[PDB]
């Protein structure tokens, strides 16, 4: 007996799956989707642990605004809301090198989708940590209103994405871009937020006080 709060796929609180020594599992079990198929218990706790180093207040922000991240076993183009994508080449790359068949994750709206598998850098990919990637342009557009547009933020972008992405054009030439990578060097790894710090020490404490600025 298949229930229908399961068909299209289930929450985390609701899955069953262990995540009790997880920081933040109660709000990231309303935020997470897991899919209704068999999937890599190793590799969702991974990246559920990763979302768990978040700031616990934005967490709540996200929940609150009904945000979710569902992970994927399958493509995101054999999701219905993306089979227009299917054989497509994505913008920014050269046709014939690339097909959203093979991009791992779409962030920026109040659905998040990550495929399992893919979060380090390289993997369909150019970012460090792909969850937090694609889950910082969602908190950027809706919990804090396209802060990367806000004249604040445009300054810290002129003045430390060229010392921090010199030869990584997309995050150096984007401020939403800058925005969401900036967010995954804080929150990936303590060497990577120290690399975020030393190159980048406005946009460092920026990131450290984001809660702050939300809408
Ligand atoms: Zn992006």
């Amino acid at each position: 007996p298949r229930g229908s709060h399961m068909a299209h796929g289930v929450l985390l609180e609701e899955s069953g799956l262990d995540v009790q020594t997880i920081p933040s599992h109660d709000v990231l079990g309303r935020i997470v989707i897991v899919p209704e198929t068999d999937f890599s218990f190793d590799e969702a706790n991974e990246t559920i642990r990763t979302l768990a180093r978040i700031d616990r207040r934005i967490l709540e922000q996200a929940a609150n605004h009904h945000i979710y991240i569902q992970l994927l076993t399958n493509p995101i183009t054999d999701e219905p809301i993306a089979r227009h994508l299917r054989g497509k080449t994505p913008r920014g790359y050269v046709p014939g090198s690339k097909t959203w068949d093979e991009v791992p994750g779409i962030g920026g709206a109040h659905l998040v989708l990550v495929r399992l598998g893919h979060s380090e850098k390289g993997k369909g990919h150019g970012s460090i940590n792909l969850e937090l990637h694609e889950f910082a342009h969602s908190l950027d557009y809706i919990v804090f209103d396209h802060i990367h547009e806000t004249d604040e933020f445009q300054a810290l972008w002129r003045e430390e994405a060229p010392q921090l992405f010199p030869r990584e054009y997309y995050f150096l030439t984007y401020p939403e871009e800058y925005f969401a990578e900036s967010f995954a060097y804080y929150y990936v790894s303590e060497k990577t937020q120290e690399t975020l710090r030393m190159a980048a020490p406005r946009t460092y404490t920026f990131i450290r006080q984001l809660a702050e600025r939300a809408s």
